[PDB]
């Protein structure tokens, strides 16, 4: 019953998951100023060569691409993260217009729209056992900025007219995830939580510095997609951010110097 609007969005959330108020909630503004270079950290290993994508849904609030993460077929691990992360599926998040839509903002800027590439510890079996845990889940965030297109988001786009509406879905083979990442995996990282209900803390975000661009073009397709099921009013599926939350006692750890 949740979703973004006046009187069921963000500000809401918290009376039917009270955990919106806790301690790691996200998204969060990254202060890149305050950020602690850790030499520590390892470089990101991100192994998508033999992803298999399978379909492709609007869920009522986004669309989200899934995987077949019954193998160990797209993982990441390194950076930050301890033992291996599956992938599941990848989401975006995206504005009205081009000066909002992003979830993380980097000292304030928010960008056009922000993908998430979601996944889950393999020591915990499966996502739902995965999103109880401390350190369940790993979500890949990149920005995205309005200006040259992004020849791999292409597939995407072109296929949304048949996802138009909340609970259709279609079948969505042979994606290829690695043509929506940019050429830098330096990040920022810190412990947080699902961005939407059920709001649950265990998530290890890493947000990569380097945007994307896409096109003009691409996010108005994106715009296009409904809120709402087949005949319910049209309201079109734009502003499914959270805004910023308080870092609270948290440390936001940068990869690079
Ligand atoms: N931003 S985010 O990455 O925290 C996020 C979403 F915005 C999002 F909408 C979803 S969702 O469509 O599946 C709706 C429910 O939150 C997930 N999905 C993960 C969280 C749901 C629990 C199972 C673990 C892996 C999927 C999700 F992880
Ligand atoms: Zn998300």
């Amino acid at each position: 019953h949740w979703g973004y609007g006046k009187h069921n969005g963000p500000e809401h959330w918290h009376k039917d998951f009270p955990i919106a108020k806790g301690e790691r909630q996200s998204p969060v503004d990254i202060d890149t100023h305050t950020a602690k270079y850790d030499p520590s950290l390892k470089p990101l290993s991100v192994s998508y060569d033999q992803a298999t994508s399978l379909r492709i849904l609007n869920n009522g609030h986004s669309f989200k691409v899934e995987f077949d993460d019954s193998q160990d077929k797209a993982v990441l691990k390194g950076g930050p993260l301890d033992g291996t992360y599956r992938l599941t599926q990848f989401h975006f998040h995206w504005g009205s217009l081009d000066g909002q839509g992003s979830e993380h903002t980097v000292d304030k800027k928010k960008y056009a729209a922000e993908l998430h590439l979601v996944h889950w510890n393999t020591k915990y079996g499966d996502a739902g056992k995965a999103s109880q845990q401390p350190d369940g889940l790993a979500v890949l965030g990149i920005f995205l900025k309005v200006g040259s297109a992004k020849p791999g988001l292409q597939k995407v786009v072109d296929v949304l007219d048949s996802i138009k509406t909340k609970g259709k879905s279609a079948d969505f083979t042979n994606f290829d995830p690695r043509g929506l990442l940019p050429e830098s995996l330096d990040y920022w990282t810190y412990p947080g939580s699902l961005t939407t209900p059920p709001l649950n803390e265990c998530v290890t975000w890493i947000v990569l510095k380097e945007p994307i661009s896409v096109s003009s073009e691409q996010v108005l397709k994106f715009r296009k997609l409904n809120f709402n099921g087949e005949g319910e009013p049209e309201e079109l599926m734009v502003d499914n951010w959270r805004p910023a939350q308080p870092l609270k006692n948290r440390q936001i750890k940068a990869s690079f110097k």
